[PDB]
């Protein structure tokens, strides 16, 4: 069982970006504002060896009873 | 069992945008806002040696009982 | 069982553009807003060696008993 | 068993848009709106070797009891 | 078993485009809204080495029971 990566020169840029700018924005509003979830993730790779991996995971979230 | 990834030169420009900007915009109203869940999830590769691999994975969120 | 992946140059841009701006904008509205959910996900790969891999799973999300 | 992907040069722009602005909109409404469920998922992949993988896979959700 | 892949040069450019402006949108009306579910879901690949592979795939989903 042979894996080789050998990669020579090249440019790379990684630029996700993520804007999340004014999530809550009610704008002249009368009112009662009750149980507000804001999950915000950003995840990766630029280049990297990572055989059998996971990137991001996410369980048992963002519930009401 | 052999796997090569040997990559030459090249440009690589990795540029994923997310725009979340006031997602919660409600413009003159009146009432009652209760159980607003927001997932905001951005994951990726630039190249990159991953065999078996999961990017992202999400399980058991946004339920209301 | 060989797997050989070897690009030589090439101009590669990887811009997916996700905009959820004001994904939730009443106008002008009267009433009450239960149990809003948004899932917002971008997955992707620019190259990469990645066999027997799984780019995003979701399961058991968005219920309302 | 041979498995071989070779590209030499080329010009790729991959730019896949999601516009979402404004899912939930109503204008000069009066009522009452209960279990909204968006999901919003954008994947993909610009070049790379994946033999045997998935994009995206989805399961159980949006149900109402 | 061979399997080869091998372009030369050749532009591609990869615009899927998917506009979800608006999708709930009453203008003016009065009643109840209940179980509103919006699937929206892209996926698609330039170019690449995937035998035996699945894009998305969607089950046990939008159920009111």
């Amino acid at each position: 069982y042979q894996q080789q990566y050998n990669p020579q020169g090249g440019y790379q840029q990684y630029n996700p970006q993520g804007g999340y700018q004014q999530q809550f924005n009610p704008q002249g509003g009368r009112g009662n504002y009750k149980n507000f979830n804001y999950n915000n993730n950003l995840q990766g790779y630029q280049a990297g060896f990572q055989p059998q991996s996971q990137g991001m995971s996410l369980n048992d979230f963002q519930k009401q009873q």
